[PDB]
């Protein structure tokens, strides 16, 4: 057990290891802070999140839990992963604090050539994190953090303007049909087309607002389509509003590389089950400079069994001890 240190940055107080020196504050967030920090062990500049009231609730519990699990588990070069977990606590009794450390980026979310490189690694990282049955869910510019070397990593949980659900999948935002893990696909999309055209694809007001901007672009869910929407409330809503068709994709994305415009039609499609896969976006022709399916690797099974379980503060707050205590660097 090595020796900690004391400080208060931005009213808050931080308790690190001696290893890491020169904590500056970077970003904050509603489950925690960032700060960049010097790592002296491996000479390498690294970030630390302290959760933020990491066991208040049986919320805070199993979230800083969940948190906890998925860094633990994502080793891929396309998404962030825990370098380090720590506690200044000495024991589960003491135990109130959760730091996790991982590598520094640089930014956040050009050239057809810079959105292929970014987007293929999005798409790599989202095959990967997808093979273990996870979706990021809130997939946005903000939860893409770039280097210089133009090098992708998704962070589980971004910084802080950019709305959520100006890049959420309708199916998951109006609750309207049986969704999977191609919502991601939806955003990547939404993203994609950022980097294109340098505008928010679907910059919409709220939830109505949205989902007028993205028919616009897509047009009204057909007889196909509107066979699969489960809510009463949604099916009404849409076969109400007046009648919109769908969009060539070439006349809205005007220049842009036309192998890109076809991705775009192949991840804005409404229909969830017709919608393309990570796994298959990257054998698209838009990235043949950089597809490799040997270097495409899936993740390593994850057992979300907890996320089905009530539990109280104190058990939650005792499993993520285990899972600092059984933590291993890479
Ligand atoms: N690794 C990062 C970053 C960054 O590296 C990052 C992201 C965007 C901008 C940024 O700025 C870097 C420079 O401005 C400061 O050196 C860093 C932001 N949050 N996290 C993160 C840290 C610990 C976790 F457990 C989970 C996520």
């Amino acid at each position: 057990r090595p020796t900690f240190y004391r400080q208060e940055l931005n009213k808050t107080i931080w308790e690190v290891p001696e290893r890491y020196q020169n904590l500056s504050p970077i970003g904050s967030g509603a489950y925690g802070s960032v700060c960049a920090a010097f790592d002296t062990k491996t000479g390498l500049r690294v970030a630390v999140k302290k959760l933020s009231r990491p066991f208040q609730s049986i919320i805070h519990a199993k979230r800083t839990y969940r948190e906890l699990r998925l860094l633990k588990h994502m080793k891929h070069e396309n998404v962030i992963g825990l370098l380090d977990v720590f506690t200044p606590a000495r024991s589960l009794e003491e135990f109130n604090d959760v730091y996790l450390v991982t590598h520094l980026m640089g930014a956040d979310l050009l050239t057809d050539d810079h959105v292929q490189f970014l987007i293929y690694q999005i798409l790599r990282g989202l095959k990967y994190i997808h093979s273990a049955d996870i979706i990021h869910r809130d997939l946005k510019p903000s939860n893409l953090a770039v280097n210089e070397d133009c090098e992708l990593k998704i962070l589980d949980f971004g910084l802080a303007y950019v709305a959520t659900r100006w890049y959420r999948a309708p199916e998951i935002m109006l609750n309207w049909m049986h969704y999977n893990q191609t919502v991601d696909i939806w955003s990547v999309g939404c993203i994609m087309a950022e980097l294109l055209t340098g505008r928010t694809l679907f910059p919409g007001t709220d939830h109505i607002d949205q989902l007028k901007l993205i028919l616009r672009l897509v047009g009204t869910p057909g007889a196909e389509l509107l066979k699969k929407i489960s809510s009463e409330s949604a099916r009404n809503y849409i076969q109400s509003l007046t009648q919109m068709p769908k969009m060539n994709f070439a006349n809205v994305f005007i220049g842009a590389n036309p192998l890109a415009v076809d991705l775009l039609e192949k991840m804005l499609v409404l229909d969830s089950d017709k919608r393309i896969t990570a796994a298959q976006a990257l054998a698209h022709a838009y990235f043949a400079q950089y597809h490799d399916p040997d270097d495409e690797p899936v993740a390593d099974p994850y057992d979300q069994s907890f996320e089905s379980r009530d539990l109280l503060i104190d058990e939650w707050k005792s499993l993520t001890y285990d899972e600092v205590i059984s933590f291993v660097p890479p």
